[PDB]
C-alpha cells in the first residue's frame, strides 16, 4: 500500500526511515522525474546508482545550482550527461512549491514518492523531514479512470509546457494507477484556466460528504492576516469556516467565529514551534531558519490567534526521542477528526501535502494560488476511518512527525518561534 516514512539525518540517526539513497540508489532505477522548489546538483546527483539513464528536473529558474569543476569528479560528470532540465519562470513572489519523484524502474514499474524537503544537504538533515511513498505501479493498460491519475494529469497540464507534456505527462498516461484508486491528488497551479488550491479543495471535500470537530494544521510557515484592516487568518478565519459550513461560497468578524466554535465544538490547532523547543532540540537553532512567522509588526494579529483562539500546540517533551529531541518538521499537514489524548489516531481526512499555511500556496474564495504545489489527500469516505500514528512511538495510513498527542501552548511563557 501507500506508506509514510520518516527521513533519515546524518545527524540524527548516526550508524520505517528512508533516506534519498534508497529512493534513488537502487540498480533497478531507469529514469527519475524530479520535481522541488531548489536542487543542490552535487548532493542530488550523489544520491543516484551509475544504472540510471534519465534524469529529468523541473525547478524554477535560478534554484537549480549547478556543480562547479573544483566540485566535480568522474562519477558526477557521466551522471550529468543523463540530467534533462525543464525550467520554469515564475512571477515574483511566486514560487515552484511541488515536490515530487516519479521513478520507472527496468520492469516497467513505476513509483511515486512526495518528499517534504527539497534537494538540498541542509534542507534533507537539519528539520524534519518526511516521505510520502506510493505503493508499487505497473506500465499498463488502464481501465477505470482513477481520481489520483486524472488530477495528477490536470496538475502537469496546466504548466502548459511542451517539455511537460512530452516528457512526463506521456509516460505518466501509460502507468496504470489502480493501486491508487482510494487516494486524491490535491494540488495548487498559478494557471488560470484550471482550478486548484482552497476552492478546488474545499469542493472536493463537500462532495465526499454533536461530536467535538478537531481541525489541526502542521505547516513551516504561517502567512500574515487576510486583510490590512483586520486579523484575519487563513486557517481559523476562512479555511476552517467553510469546511465545517459556517460561511458558504455565494468572511466573519472574529467575536462571531469565537461564538461559532464554542457553540459546534470546533477545536483548531497549528503546530509550530516555540522558542524554547529549539533549546531542547540537539542541534538547536540549526533547523530554526525553515520556520516562517513573521509577527512582530502585526503583534495583534498574533495575540488573536494566540489568545483568543488559543490555537497554538508544541510537541510533547516527554514524547520525542532522544535523538531528535522537539526539533521542528517542515512537512505540512491538515486533518480533521471528530470525537465522540487519543484525538487524531482516527481521522475523517487527512492532507499530506507542500502547501504552507498561506494565501499565496492556497489562494482564497476568490483568489488563485501563486504558486505550484501537491499532496495526497486520505479520505475516510474514499477507503472505514484514515488511521494515523507518531513517529514518536516507533501499520495505520498515515504518520506524522508531531507527537500525539501534541500539547497547548501554555499561555503563560510559551511563544511562537519568530525568525
Amino acid at each position: 500500500g501507500a506508506v509514510f516514512k520518516l527521513m533519515k539525518s546524518d545527524f540524527y540517526e548516526r550508524e520505517d526511515m528512508i533516506t534519498l539513497k534508497d529512493i534513488f540508489g537502487t540498480e533497478t532505477l531507469k529514469r527519475s522525474i524530479l520535481f522541488s522548489f531548489q536542487y543542490e546538483l552535487d548532493f542530488l546527483l550523489r544520491q543516484f546508482h551509475q544504472n540510471v539513464e534519465n534524469i529529468t528536473i523541473v525547478g524554477q529558474k535560478g534554484t537549480i545550482m549547478p556543480i562547479e569543476a573544483r566540485a566535480m569528479d568522474a562519477t558526477l560528470a557521466v551522471i550529468l550527461k543523463k540530467v534533462k532540465l525543464i525550467e520554469i519562470t515564475m512571477p515574483p513572489f511566486a514560487s515552484h512549491h511541488t515536490k515530487l519523484i516519479i521513478n520507472f524502474y527496468d520492469n516497467g514499474e513505476c513509483k511515486i514518492f512526495l518528499p517534504s524537503n527539497n534537494f538540498t544537504s541542509m534542507e534533507t538533515n537539519l528539520p524534519q523531514q518526511v516521505c510520502w511513498c506510493s505503493p508499487l505501479l505497473k506500465i499498463g493498460k488502464e481501465g477505470l479512470p482513477v481520481p489520483f491519475k486524472r488530477s495528477l494529469i490536470e496538475y502537469l497540464n496546466s504548466y502548459h509546457l511542451k517539455d511537460i507534456d512530452e516528457l512526463i505527462t506521456k509516460s505518466v498516461e501509460e502507468v496504470n494507477f489502480a493501486p491508487l484508486s482510494e487516494l486524491e491528488f490535491v494540488y495548487s497551479t498559478p494557471s488560470k484556466f484550471q482550478s486548484s488550491g482552497l476552492l478546488s479543495f474545499y469542493n472536493k471535500l463537500e462532495k465526499l460528504s454533536d461530536t467535538a470537530k478537531h481541525y489541526l494544521c502542521q505547516t513551516s510557515s504561517i502567512g500574515t492576516s487576510l486583510s490590512r484592516a483586520r486579523d484575519e487568518n487563513l486557517w481559523t478565519h476562512l479555511m476552517i469556516p467553510l469546511f465545517t459550513g459556517i460561511m458558504s461560497p455565494p468572511i466573519l468578524p472574529t467575536n462571531s467565529l469565537i461564538n461559532e466554535y464554542s457553540q459546534r465544538k470546533i477545536k483548531p490547532y497549528i503546530i509550530f514551534p516555540t522558542e524554547q523547543e529549539f533549546v531542547t532540540s540537539p542541534l538547536k537553532w540549526s533547523s530554526s531558519g525553515w520556520f516562517h512567522f513573521q509577527y512582530l509588526q502585526k503583534k495583534s494579529y498574533y495575540e488573536m490567534l494566540r489568545n483568543k483562539f488559543k490555537v497554538f500546540y508544541k510537541q510533547d517533551p516527554a514524547m520525542v526521542t532522544r535523538r531528535r529531541g522537539t526539533t521542528p518538521a517542515n512537512s505540512k499537514f491538515y486533518m480533521h477528526c471528530a470525537t465522540n489524548s487519543q484525538v487524531f489516531k482516527e481521522l475523517e481526512w487527512c492532507l499530506y501535502t507542500s502547501a504552507n499555511l498561506s494565501q499565496t500556496a492556497w489562494g482564497t474564495v476568490s483568489r488563485k494560488p501563486r504558486n505550484y504545489e501537491a499532496g495526497v489527500l486520505y479520505h475516510s469516505r474514499r477507503l472505514r476511518k484514515v488511521t494515523c500514528r507518531t513517529f514518536t512511538r516507533d501499520p495505520t495510513h498515515v504518520a506524522v512527525p508531531f507527537t500525539l498527542p501534541v500539547i497547548p501552548y501554555d499561555l503563560a511563557e510559551d511563544e511562537c518561534f519568530c525568525l
